[PDB]
């Protein structure tokens, strides 16, 4: 059996990623919500399927991180494969026109939350079989792609979880661990949040090496 | 008649720079530091030579940033050369032994401050000749160097000042700006902040092309 961890499983790429697992035969899912209450679409999947276990997280909220461990812990001794999927995407366009808030929410939301989700839970990963780390990042990230738009504190912060993921990759390679940054496509060329999470748990499965920026069709990024 | 600002000239390369730039003719410098009473060193350039201006700054104090321009324009109606040299290096090592505190503090010092400051100074430096706009990085802050070395939150501040830097290039090359983001050398192979101040003087002086990440010497590294 494989225990797989997706924060941010309400909606979006999230759920449809969860949706995809629970049809696979002997996957236990730890999935997120901020307010698990409120996630009526998720809490259905869970009981109907309740290999998925539904764990509340606000990876802006240091105290709902404090808790994530031992939230997981009621569920399961391990984590084989680490989705930080859970962020925001709210300010883009030029840096004269991008206010302090904004800077500072991508930054705690985007880029600490991740990290910090990740030191709390590799206790349990380190336990696991599988040792695969996925933060889900944007091709927006990269210090080398232009895609002729500005993506103010987005891009920033995924470009600094980007260079967080690089050295982590690096620093987990004697553990054996296989840590990737990933771009899940644009969903709603846009792809349909089912069509991406079909790419992510393939890629999920097949990917065999450490310190890769993969887009979801797994060719490589640019850092 | 040129006006530079340098932010940190108290110490390092930033004293080592306005020290430079108080030697040339037809230059004023305003250059900052945290607590102006204890930068005795500056305040000596200064009693000397009345082109320099000495004003406080603290990067990491929105309240401190809010009176900056305010107070450069007591001294100065414009900027011709902005210099984000203040900063903090504090944080280095494994992913997992980094804490949260050393993350937040590089963010709000290294990538929010300057950014900030850069808002503040912007209506002065528009009504300069020069346009020229440069952020002090490090080659630790390449999403594409591998120095066998883990820059924990000091590198993942310079790759995120980075990622802004080179949108900010973008959006301000229709009115005419050069901005870069350098590496100014490592100082105590190592150089001394006075080769560095040297070096980095004479770049300032002579870069004519908007969105380059730049070393010391005037050769480019890879964002
Ligand atoms: N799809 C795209 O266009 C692209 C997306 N990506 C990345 O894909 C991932 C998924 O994005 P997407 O599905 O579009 O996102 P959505 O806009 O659908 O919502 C993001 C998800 O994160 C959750 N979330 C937001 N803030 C918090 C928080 N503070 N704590 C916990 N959970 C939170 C949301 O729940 P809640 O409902 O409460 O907000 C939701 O599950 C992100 O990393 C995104 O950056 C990258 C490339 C482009
Ligand atoms: N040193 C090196 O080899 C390299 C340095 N760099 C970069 O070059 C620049 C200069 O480095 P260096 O001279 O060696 O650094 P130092 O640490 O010697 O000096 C840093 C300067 O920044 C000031 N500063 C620090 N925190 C703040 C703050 N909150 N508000 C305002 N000013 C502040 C310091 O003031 P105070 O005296 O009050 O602390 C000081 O004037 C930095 O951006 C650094 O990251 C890049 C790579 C290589």
């Amino acid at each position: 059996e494989q225990t797989y961890f997706i924060s941010g499983a309400n909606r979006g790429i999230g759920f449809s990623v969860v949706q995809r697992l629970a049809a696979k035969s002997g996957v236990k899912v730890i999935a997120t919500a901020r307010d698990p209450a409120s996630a009526t679409a998720l809490n259905e999947l869970a009981k109907e399927n309740p290999q998925v276990k539904v764990v509340q997280l606000d990876i802006s909220d240091e105290e709902s991180i404090k808790k994530i461990a031992k939230n997981v812990s009621q569920y399961t001794d391990s984590i084989d494969v680490f989705v930080s999927n859970a962020a925001i995407a709210k300010s883009f366009g030029p840096l004269l026109n991008t206010p302090r808030e904004q800077w500072i929410e991508h930054f705690f939301t985007n880029v600490l939350g991740p990290i910090r989700l990740f030191q709390e839970l590799y206790p349990l990963i380190k336990k696991g079989t599988q040792k695969k780390v996925f933060f889900i990042s944007s091709n927006a990230g990269s210090l080398n792609l232009d895609f002729g738009l500005d993506f103010s504190a987005y891009g920033q912060s995924k470009a600094a979880l980007n260079y967080s993921t690089k050295e982590l990759a690096r620093q987990l390679k004697p553990e054996n661990f296989i840590v990737a940054a990933v771009h899940p496509g644009v969903v709603t060329t846009k792809i349909t949040p089912e069509e991406s999470a079909a790419a992510l748990c393939k890629l999920f499965e097949s990917l065999n090496t450490t310190g890769k920026y993969l887009s979801y069709d797994g060719t490589e990024l640019p850092w």
